[PDB]
């Protein structure tokens, strides 16, 4: 049904260091990691909120192992393609500052890459594919355009969320939802955007340049949604953010659950939104029942526009 | 015949980077990872110099398994305990300001912290016990000076490589061999040190008080070496260091290679600061070769102390 596709997963170290300086022996006070990666966070959150996927992309190593290990624990569905370097060990400290460090991405020999492809031509009408985080450098950036290609035809839905060449390359193959923050879209049309004002008329010209539906969020200022159907506005619920990990992600898995149960795009925004907010405000990621709660709130703030 | 012991070992993940800003991110630009702990690493530099040792500590987590598969490659001798914690993850991150970030050490049970203290009960007349790096602060600061006794009451050798109320209660133990470089001394003489004779007086009441060598490293200056047989200086190969990563561990593993082979407490010095140079004008952990090597360079820069 839905497949995710990490091409550079990882072990995510967080460690919060209130005293953490340069120069100096620091010692850590909260230890946690977790595998990471925007595909992989997009399939545990959609687990929480009671949804399968089948989790894609490279795995190398011990700290692949850990990775593999873990989502077999949450019961997710997955198929890494095994790869000789080790899976990248991410940095996240937070404390006073937020200060982060990626390690390096694994070498990943063009047979791997092949094989990758070779998966997805087993996507069927109706099943979902999503393509989300960066395209190691090494690796062709036009992989996301090839990979909607062969999704479309063969009838899935495509929702992307990545930025720079990478996504500035998948227009072309036209996905189906595109979920770029308003510095990502001012960077893909090169031009600044900070309002909801500023982003309408290249939101309309995407629509009409093929793809279906694109969600624009614009912080703590709330998110823009247009499909050819329609556009609107829609609030945040406002409220302490204790984390912000994967709250991308979030927004990401809570639009594609609510499709799978049948929702309409545009009644399916309110609910991606509050899923963000859910994991912006509890230390781990968001829960069916905070969703459900958040997204009754905000399923008023509902503003037309366009 | 040479145990090594590890109360906190970890994987140490060394990240080069430059300009290594704060509050944004960070793209590492080379990595590396591998088992780390004083302890640890002796046993390796060991290994290196042709001796063999078995290592004890306690290992926990994915992360304790990686430190157990690596030194078992390595050949190297061990048997850990294992604790239901995860081991520690120290992020040794280089450049123009060596910063490090040690992880929070794991959790270790009473009857763990005690089969330990019932694996010494094996050593016998000739053996070696090194005791080195600081402890968890879930363990008493004292119980080097409770490893030291069980050792010493069995013919045993006991080097120590600590600092802090660590090193500070091991004293009363009366233990073969320490290494506090100037500075150490100085925060465990209580008292600011700097001459060559600054800390004669004070190597000379510790000798005095039962222990049967020291050696004190004047970081760059070279390095005094006291016993009852009177005392020497020695200055360092000097030349570009590289690497730190296990410089004082090289000493320490030189001096007891060299005892090994026949060599007496004073003549074993110039092997033991030749491991630690060899060590430090390297990229990597220093080779035999090079050792015997500089050994010769320092064999005749040998003075004897007024």
């Amino acid at each position: 049904m839905i497949y995710t596709v990490t091409l550079n997963p990882s072990i995510d170290y967080i460690v919060q260091v209130e005293n953490f300086q340069q120069g100096v022996v620091n010692r850590s006070e909260r230890d946690r990691k977790q595998p990471g990666g925007k595909g992989i966070n997009v399939s545990r959150v959609l687990k929480r909120l009671g949804h399968e996927t089948k989790a894609l992309g490279f795995l190398g190593g011990f700290t692949g192992a850990y990775v593999r290990n873990a989502l077999e624990k949450e019961e997710i569905g997955l198929s890494f393609i095994e790869v000789e370097g080790d899976t990248r060990i991410n940095v996240k400290i937070k404390g006073k500052q937020e200060t982060e460090l990626n390690g390096t991405a694994p070498l990943i020999k063009k047979e791997h890459v092949q094989a990758l492809l070779e998966q997805l031509t087993e996507l069927e009408k109706g099943d979902v594919l999503v393509l989300a985080g960066s395209v190691p450098q090494a690796m062709p950036q036009t992989i996301y355009r090839s990979m909607t290609q062969i999704a479309k035809e063969r009838g899935a839905f495509v929702a992307v969320d990545t930025s720079g060449e990478a996504l500035h390359e998948v227009l072309a193959a036209k996905p189906s939802f595109i979920k770029p923050n308003h510095h990502e879209l001012s960077e893909l049309v090169s031009k600044p955007i900070a309002s909801i004002e500023d982003a309408i008329p290249h939101v309309q010209r995407l629509i009409g340049e093929g793809i279906e539906s694109i969600l624009v969020s614009f912080a703590g200022d709330g998110a823009l949604f247009a499909s050819a159907e329609g556009m609107f506005h829609v609030n945040v619920p406002s409220g302490e953010v204790r984390n912000s990990v994967g709250a991308g992600d979030s927004v990401v898995a809570g639009f594609l659950a609510a499709l799978q149960e049948g929702k309409s795009l545009e009644d399916a925004v309110p609910f991606a939104v509050a899923a963000g907010s859910a994991t912006a405000f509890s230390d781990g990621f968001c829960t069916r029942e905070e969703v459900e709660r958040l997204q009754q709130q905000l399923q008023r703030t509902i503003k037309k526009e366009g």
